[PDB]
Parts: structure tokens; C-alpha cells; sequence
């Protein structure tokens, strides 16, 4: 099956995985300079990025979900906290212009994920 | 089904569809700051980015696709350049560090799409 994956920064590959491990994600490859981390049909790669600057970041992915809800109820259940400061962080799901609902996580490296929930 | 999805940058919509659209993609979504373009099951999604510098750009993503072979034909029958620098342009499929093989195309704005063999 053809398939589109993101690519994102990782300043130290350790903490993002164990950051997204929480999320459910687990790591189906790895070397020194690529990752990969898989959660069902979600694929994430990320390469290593040790001079990012998280503030001048443009980086940032789409997550198309079939239950947001349950997604986006697992992250504060880990305790990533709903806030608008610093990162990691969450942002509740919004009514969007476009008749759907969009949350928002921010990942250890300031990374935007645009959590989408599935027209059912 | 859930799927994450490459957010790639754009500095002029119009020319990056009509690029995409010679490589089989169509639009499904398009406003003044996002577009949404789609090959079967392959989904890129652009936002607006006009003070991008496609020379100095760290945007990247993979296409891991069933037939590598067949893509990197379209690409060379619709003329994108195989030359080592400059945008658009290709690299032809190329033997990787890990069995499988690789291409690479370069977009119009720079952005890097990797491409890859699935292991069948
Ligand atoms: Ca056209």
C-alpha cells in the first residue's frame, strides 16, 4: 500500500521515543541518524536534529483519526498538560472552520501535531 | 482509518499543484492558507509559506510505494530534470543502507520526497 509519512526532528531519539511510547507508539526501526515509530496505521520517521531551534520551528504532521476523543484522552491520562506554555503540551478539541473537530499536541522537540478527528 | 500525513510548505499553490497534478495527484481541499492533494492512497497536505527559501530548506517526507519503478518512470516522462542540484529535480533509484532501494524527488519549492520501495 503507497504511503505518505511525515518526517520530524528529533533532538535526542531516547526521549522522543519514550515520549510517544506513552501514546501508544513503538519503534519499528531505528539507527544512529533515523527512526521510525509506528501506532497501528499511524507512521511516524523522524531524523536526528541535535541543533534545533524548537522556537523557529515550521515543522509539523496531521494525525487523521478515527476517535479523537480516545486519543486525545490518553495524552492527558499520561499527563501531558493542557496549556498554552511551554511544550510538551495539548489543546483541546475546537470546531474548526470546515465543520470538523482539530486538537492540537506539541511534542518534546516543539513539534505541531494537528490531531483531526475522521469524518465517520 | 487513521494516517498521519507530510505537512509540506508551499510559496505559490498554483505552481505546486500543477506540479503534482502532472504526477497524478488532484486536489481534495484547497483555501487561502492550506491545500490538500491526493494520488490513491497517497495524501500531502500544504500550507502557505511565501517567505520559504527552497535553497535552505530542512522539509522533507517519504513516498514508500508498492512500485518505486513505475513512479520514478512518471517522473522522467514528464520532464523533471535527473541533475545534482537545483529544484525541481530527481535522483534515480539507488541501492540503500538497508537492502531496499531509494530515489529521491525534489519539489519546486525544494522540499526533499524520499522514495522508497516497499518490501513487497
Ligand atoms: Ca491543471
Amino acid at each position: 500500500t503507497d504511503q505518505a509519512t511525515p518526517n520530524l526532528p528529533s533532538r535526542d531519539f531516547d526521549s522522543t521515543a519514550a515520549f510517544y511510547e506513552r501514546l501508544g507508539f513503538g519503534i519499528v526501526f531505528r539507527d544512529a541518524g533515523w527512526m521510525i515509530l509506528q501506532r497501528g496505521d499511524l507512521m511516524l520517521e523522524f531524523f536526528a536534529h541535535p541543533g534545533l531551534d524548537p522556537l523557529a520551528s515550521w515543522f509539523s504532521c496531521c494525525l487523521r483519526l478515527d476517535d479523537l476523543a480516545e486519543f486525545y484522552r490518553q495524552c492527558k491520562s499520561v499527563g501531558i498538560q493542557e496549556t498554552s506554555s511551554g511544550y510538551p503540551r495539548i489543546h483541546a478539541p475546537e470546531l474548526q472552520g470546515w465543520g470538523g473537530t482539530m486538537a492540537a499536541l506539541v511534542d518534546p522537540d516543539g513539534t505541531l501535531l494537528r490531531l483531526i478527528q475522521n469524518e465517520l
